[PDB]
């Protein structure tokens, strides 16, 4: 796919920016802010559902849309045998979705 | 020579937006997928400058893009007297490159 691969032959790649997708909260924020626990998420798909960590995420952050959290606090995360399960609780922050523009 | 008026395509609208809520990745993941340390920052405030657990999302997210690391991972975000110290570790997927292909 696409032209322009660029083979390990540098030995310096660097890039930055590449737009990060970072946001969740920990055990300690939870307890400390006291968050608004909207439920519970998990992941449970047949193996090559995922091909990368990056699937993982993309997945997890469809299903809090969903919920309408936005912030999951994963739990549990196995290989139960030829599935994959992810268990994640969903947070939001004092209120429902911080951000006002993030609407599809 | 064999004239026929063929092929009629209406294809129209391609958006790709996608941008959703909740993402970053936990510790079972880091651990299970080895995901690549790029460092770890330190948010260290005084006093009230951070008011909701969501301008530590912001500051997190603002240090972990200059880091160049798509998810942090919060180990310890705690109160140091007048201070507030929050402890995170950033990491990129296993693989060094995104969503997109081509920007260098």
């Amino acid at each position: 796919m696409k032209k322009r691969i660029i083979a390990a032959a540098l030995l310096a790649t660097v890039a930055s920016f590449s737009t990060l997708a970072a946001e969740q909260v920990s055990k300690q924020e939870i307890s400390h802010f006291k968050l608004v626990k909207v439920g519970t998420i998990n992941v449970s798909q047949s193996g090559g559902q995922i091909s990368s960590p990056s699937d993982l995420r993309e997945k997890l952050s469809e299903l809090a849309d969903a919920k309408g959290g936005k912030y999951y606090h994963i739990i549990a995360a196995r290989e139960h045998g030829p599935n994959f399960e992810a268990v994640a609780e969903v947070y939001n922050d004092a209120t429902k979705l911080e951000h006002h523009h993030h609407h599809h």
